[PDB]
């Protein structure tokens, strides 16, 4: 099975690049990730930092989380970020992403030992 920390790290981070390169990376990084066998994973954001830098946010800001969960925390500065969004016209098994680049706070929820984000809340 896959440990909750490294289906973070799988899904969301993307250190490699600095930023989305073209309108086609989503629909690259959603297939590249493993995120599109079963079913088109309708959404998902990627993050273009240090994985190390997106581990320190979980000792940074705590806020609820979008579930009423009180172990989430927001990142204190702004980060790369690009959103992939399922477009109206995606078809299991042909998935189509809509990718949107932007430079926001993200807010992950922490868990475990070490603590290590373990989910993507959102951004802001």
């Amino acid at each position: 099975k896959e440990t909750a920390a490294a289906k973070f790290e799988r899904q969301h981070m993307d250190s490699s690049t600095s930023a989305a390169s073209s309108s086609n990376y989503c629909n690259q990084m959603m297939k590249s990730r493993n995120l599109t066998k079963d079913r088109c994973k309708p959404v998902n954001t990627f993050v273009h930092e240090s994985l190390a830098d997106v581990q320190a946010v979980c000792s940074q800001k705590n806020v609820a989380c979008k579930n009423g969960q009180t172990n989430c925390y927001q990142s204190y500065s702004t980060m790369s970020i690009t959103d992939c969004r399922e477009t109206g016209s995606s078809k299991y098994a042909n998935c189509a992403y809509k990718t949107t680049q932007a430079n926001k706070h993200i807010i992950v929820a922490c868990e475990g030992n070490p603590y290590v984000p373990v989910h993507f809340d959102a951004s802001v």
